[PDB]
């Protein structure tokens, strides 16, 4: 249960090169996803609503004992933790984001 809950994340971000965690009608999140559709990583990402499950506690939980915060959006690129919109939003300014997904493939 507390091991379901984790093998469920962890497969939400081994699964997928791109995964985001999310909740409903949460303008972040709707950025943070906008800003990684926009260099066309629709193929490779992968958007868990979190907030419509029943286990949404546990998971923002473990979400905090990954990236040291419950928050969403939370971003993992190939399993490095990226951190919320704002943390998006610098690495994409100074040039981190694209030298990320670079190095993936996944920009040419």
């Amino acid at each position: 249960t507390s091991e379901a809950v984790k093998k469920w994340v962890n497969k939400i971000i081994e699964e997928n090169i791109i995964a985001v965690f999310a909740k409903t009608e949460c303008p972040y999140c709707i950025k943070a996803i906008s800003i990684l559709k926009g260099y066309n990583l629709n193929s490779h990402m992968h958007v868990e609503n979190i907030e419509k499950n029943p286990d949404m506690a546990n998971i923002q939980a473990y979400l905090k004992e990954l990236t040291g915060k419950s928050s969403v959006p939370r971003i993992f690129i190939n399993k490095d933790v990226v951190g919320g919109c704002d943390d998006l939003v610098k690495e994409n300014d100074e040039g981190k984001l694209k030298e990320r997904l670079q190095k993936l493939g996944l920009v040419n």
